[PDB]
Parts: structure tokens; C-alpha cells; sequence
């Protein structure tokens, strides 16, 4: 008996479904508070970006682009900024974005914050941070440390729930699932930050249960948090998740 966990919002019955088709059993543990609740500010945020910045981080290829097109379309230059600006990306999506954008970063990371840390440099006036839904607060409690204003950016918000979040973390510290599906990375930052006991979480997941991730973003959370994902599907559909799964058991 293969119990798998699925941290997933959507596609619960599709998850369900196929998980018995394949010979697992299916046990929904949703993590996020649904849904997408829009940052009003967003919009003022990007005004103040314009007026200058020493640091931009970037997290996100969306990100960064959802940024700098609604610079052009609020009739705002943020290319004169960032250009001046030193820039990191998180991961090679965030990289991809900017060097579109002829703004090439200075320092990139391997897809998690903790990458970025020793990249930081010190130390002075305003770092822009690009954002996908949640605070970064390793990130965020970094660049005040090295003595930089935090102006977070991003256009929604994704908020978490803590009950959910602290029924799965049981679940998986009982021994009662085998593997867990996680299909965004917001799932997973969400689990380790609300988790009573994250260390906990973290060896039980290298070990006894097999963390399953939806695409190399979800990946790059949970190594983030010290787990190494037992399979990555690099095809964003359920049936090939768990096909994939069922493979490498092996």
C-alpha cells in the first residue's frame, strides 16, 4: 500500500482517480487558504521602484516579467533604474527574464534563497524584491541585515492554511503516508514555515516518505528545506507524476 499525500488545491478528484488506477491511496492534505487574493498596491509599488534602487532581487521569470510590462504600461522608465540597480536572480528563470530584458543579472543563485545569501553584498538604501505570493523572510531578514529597505513586489497574494498545514505535518510525523505530492513550490514553503517541528519534517521526508514535486520549482522549495526530492515531473500532469513515481520505486 503506497499512501500518497496531495498538498494540492485543485484537481483533488483527478489526483484521486488516478492514484487508484495506479494502485495508491489517495489522501488529500491541501496546505493554501484559496486563493489568489490581489495586492491593491501593487501598482504604487512599482511607481516607487522607479524612483531608484540599489538592489533588485528576482525570484520568479513570471516575476520579472509581469513587472517590467507593467512598468511600460503604467507609462513608467524602471530599465534606467535596474540597469543601475545590482541585480541577482534566485534561479535560472529569474536569470532568463532579466537577460531578455537586457538587464542581465550580477549574481544567480541554483534556485533557492539560501544560495543567495552569501551573493548579497552590503549594504545601503533600497532593495526591490520580487515576490510570488508570500514574504521571504531568510531573504527579507538578509537584506536588512545588510543594511537595505525592503520594498517587496508582487501583484498577489497566496496565504496559507495553518490547520491544514500543521494536519499534514502530523499525518507525515505518525508514519501514516508514504510518498507527498506537492504541484507548486508555494505548497512547500508553506508546510516547513507552519510545521511545529520543520527539522522533523525534513529528515522524515529524506528518508521514510518520498517527496514528490511537480516541476524543478517545486523541486528547488523542497531543497530549500534540506529534502531531496525522491521524483520530479518536468511534465506538469498528474497521470505522469505518478506513472513516474510508480517507476522510480523502482
Amino acid at each position: 500500500t503506497m499512501r500518497i499525500a496531495y498538498a494540492g488545491l485543485r484537481r483533488k478528484e483527478e489526483f484521486k482517480a488516478l492514484a487508484e488506477k495506479l494502485g495508491f491511496t489517495p489522501l488529500l492534505f491541501p496546505v493554501q487558504a484559496t486563493e489568489k487574493v490581489p495586492v491593491p498596491e501593487y501598482r504604487d509599488q512599482v511607481r516607487e521602484l522607479a524612483q531608484g534602487v540599489d538592489l533588485f532581487l528576482a525570484t520568479t521569470g513570471v516575476g520579472v516579467r509581469d513587472l517590467l510590462e507593467a512598468g511600460k504600461a503604467l507609462g513608467l522608465d524602471l530599465e534606467g533604474p535596474l540597469a543601475k540597480a545590482f541585480r541577482l536572480a534566485r534561479g535560472a528563470k529569474a536569470a532568463r527574464a532579466l537577460k531578455e530584458a537586457g538587464l542581465p543579472p550580477h549574481a544567480v543563485g541554483d534556485g533557492t534563497s539560501k544560495s543567495l545569501l552569501p551573493l548579497l553584498p552590503q549594504g545601503r538604501g533600497v532593495a526591490a524584491l520580487q515576490l510570488y505570493g508570500k514574504p521571504l523572510p531568510l531573504l527579507e531578514n538578509a537584506l536588512a541585515e545588510r543594511g537595505y529597505r525592503v520594498l517587496p513586489l508582487m501583484p498577489y497574494r497566496h496565504l496559507p492554511d495553518p490547520e491544514g498545514i500543521l494536519r499534514l505535518e502530523e499525518a507525515v510525523l505518525r508514519g501514516e503516508v508514504d510518498a507527498l505530492a506537492f504541484v507548486a513550490a508555494i505548497q512547500v514553503e508553506f508546510l516547513f514555515e507552519g510545521a511545529k517541528d520543520p527539522k522533523a519534517l525534513r529528515e522524515a521526508l529524506n528518508t521514510r516518505v518520498k517527496a514528490l514535486a511537480v516541476g524543478r520549482v517545486t523541486a528547488d522549495a523542497l531543497r530549500e528545506w534540506g529534502v531531496k526530492p525522491f521524483y520530479v515531473d518536468e511534465t506538469e500532469r498528474l497521470g505522469s507524476l505518478l506513472q513516474g513515481f510508480k517507476r522510480a520505486l523502482q
